């Protein structure tokens, strides 16, 4: 958001993201028609009508599989390895603190 508050908290965890099955597990999407809001979370699986035509359930022209695995290899350098992000957001309301 506009008006964050909070700190993020970066770290290195391949020595922990690592495991001999592999890490077939991450997805993700890389199109969007619009930019996302402001906290907001990309879960819900609605089969996004993007253009005017159904695929109809078949490949074609113009209709491609929006999910792709992320790519990740032990040879690859520090610096491109799995680093886990913490966002603390500290919320100042005028609720009770506690």
């Amino acid at each position: 958001p506009d008006d964050f508050t909070g700190c993020v908290i970066a770290w290195n965890s391949n020595k922990l993201d690592s495991k001999p099955s592999g890490n077939y597990n991450y997805l993700y999407r890389l199109l969007r028609k619009s930019k996302l809001k402001p906290f907001e979370r990309d879960i819900s699986t609605e089969i996004y009508q993007a253009g005017n035509k159904p695929c109809n359930g078949v490949a074609g022209p113009n209709c491609y599989s929006p999910l792709q695995s992320y790519g990740f290899r032990p040879t690859y350098g520090v610096g491109h390895q799995p680093y886990r992000v913490v966002v603390l957001s500290f919320e100042l309301l005028h609720a009770p603190a506690t």
